[PDB]
């Protein structure tokens, strides 16, 4: 009983926290056996982010100026490169807490764990999403770069996010961890506007059946739609259109409620062509979008 | 930039967490040194949680039919006793991985982070606030009891609830370290309403000062208010009466903003009886209150 944004449990990127100094920048890196992954950003003063020549300050440090500290240990670093938006700190020690992990690079509407790190240390864990306009909606302040977002499937982490910047909007950007930005942005302090922060359709479907299951059942109506019938809506509320590839995905949650993904499609569709009416469902007043159809079937079924 | 409903980082749990098997019941044990505490109600089957005798039950346990699993090791159980609801069962060895902790009973409107587990593994993390009417509204499946609840304060773990309940309405009672269950439940399958969920007053203009200081200040008006006033009209919407000690815990963030609190209640004051008209606070359509004045400042510094 209940749904809540659940994000996994974070003792396993705990262990892989770290503290990167290069200069008089402090940040977060992550140390994967004997690489520590951290921001390229790191090796700027904030003089020099308005217009950085990464190849061109780098060629001023050394080895010996990247100053990583896991705990209060120092670790000696024999080796650094730059892979896209990311530098790679070889270590002379491997992480003894190095998890199984994969490095993903998400898509849109895709959720994922933040744990949110300043000089090293975790300070707290949430759930949040790939928005469609490549921004993720954070809590990061200055000093939180070098945080990851991960999914764990048992016993793997993959690592899908490192967080770089906050857009003047307050939004967030960063890169996957082979230091690629999601969407157009670019490790620089000028003004980089997001595109239209479009809903995740999909993931609003998801949270409809997990509401289902959970007794929130007053928005189900009489009504059925078709795929285009639900687009032309859907264009209108700025939602991402529905594909039969979302409907597929939307079939173990369609199968367990008996409630068939077309039908709730038009429920959704009176959602949004009425409003709530002053209710709620799920405790929020308004249409969710961070719970992907897995999401919601992994936290309806308890998996460990 | 942004605030979220963060968790604590759920590291120093994961390393306590077991499972306790008692016949054919499975839940979730807590391991802090040469103890794991758990539900009692471990020792029943469903057919007599209708009205079990939890003593003249725990007669026919001894030791040895107390299953404790750590991981995929089997912990040897050397003695069992009950502390009101929980059962502690000592064991020969001391949890390695016990962090620094203590066992602490909250108050109504006191916010805690949650570490779901299922089979003694943990599922997910996720912050959820002690009620006014001493319930909580978790994300809990059967097989979830024994998860805990907690605070951490740089390196020490404040436990404040065991799992043990879902009541008919979908919401969650349990107890504290000690066994105590928080408000008027039983550990009985019997049916046990919950009394009015008043809204955590104190909370919202803590988080209407967390808008501020992120950027969501459209609620701002010209008006002030009184203690008085302003309990009147948080009578009339089922918010907990707001007292000069709620001022007091406000004044950091008063401070910080410039907001006197009188404002900033007479800002809830007209959120209240005009509502939001379509519009939204921190991504919310609702007036939040599982974010407490400390969560706030904690969150809004980047506290580690
Ligand atoms: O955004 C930044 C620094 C920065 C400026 C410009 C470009 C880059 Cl890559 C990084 N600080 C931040 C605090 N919270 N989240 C981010
Ligand atoms: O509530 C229970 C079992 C139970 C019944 C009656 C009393 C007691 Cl103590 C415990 N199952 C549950 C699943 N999720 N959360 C709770």
């Amino acid at each position: 009983s209940g749904f809540r944004k659940m994000a996994f449990p974070s003792g396993k990127v705990e262990g892989c926290m770290v503290q990167v100094t290069c200069g008089t920048t402090t940040l977060n890196g992550l140390w994967l056996d004997d690489v520590v992954y951290c921001p390229r950003h790191v090796i700027c003063t904030s003089e020099d982010m308005l217009n950085p020549n990464y190849e061109d300050l780098l060629i001023r440090k050394s080895n010996h100026n990247f100053l990583v500290q896991a705990g209060n240990v120092q670790l000696r670093v024999i080796g650094h490169s730059m892979q896209n938006c990311v530098l790679k700190l070889k270590v002379d020690t491997a992480n003894p807490k190095t998890p199984k992990y994969k490095f993903v690079r998400i898509q849109p509407g895709q959720t994922f764990s933040v744990l949110a790190c300043y000089n090293g240390s975790p300070s707290g864990v949430y759930q949040c999403a790939m928005r469609p306009n490549f921004t993720i909606k954070g809590s990061f302040l200055n000093g939180s770069c070098g945080s990851v977002g991960f999914n764990i499937d048992y016993d793997c982490v993959s690592f899908c996010y490192m967080h770089h910047m906050e857009l003047p909007t307050g939004v967030h950007a960063g890169t996957d961890l082979e230091g690629n930005f999601y969407g157009p942005f670019v490790d620089r302090q000028t003004a980089q506007a997001a595109g239209t922060d479009t809903t995740i359709t999909v993931n609003v479907l998801a949270w409809l059946y997990a509401a289902v299951i959970n007794g929130d059942r007053w928005f189900l109506n009489r009504f059925t739609t078709t795929l285009n019938d639900f687009n032309l809506v859907a264009m209108k509320y700025n939602y991402e259109p529905l594909t039969q590839d979302h409907v597929d995905i939307l079939g173990p949650l369609s199968a367990q409620t008996g409630i068939a993904v077309l039908d709730m499609c038009a429920s959704l569709k009176e959602l949004l062509q009425n409003g709530m009416n002053g209710r709620t469902i799920l405790g929020s007043a308004l249409l969710e979008d961070e719970f992907t159809p897995f999401d919601v079937v992994r936290q309806c079924s308890g998996v460990t």
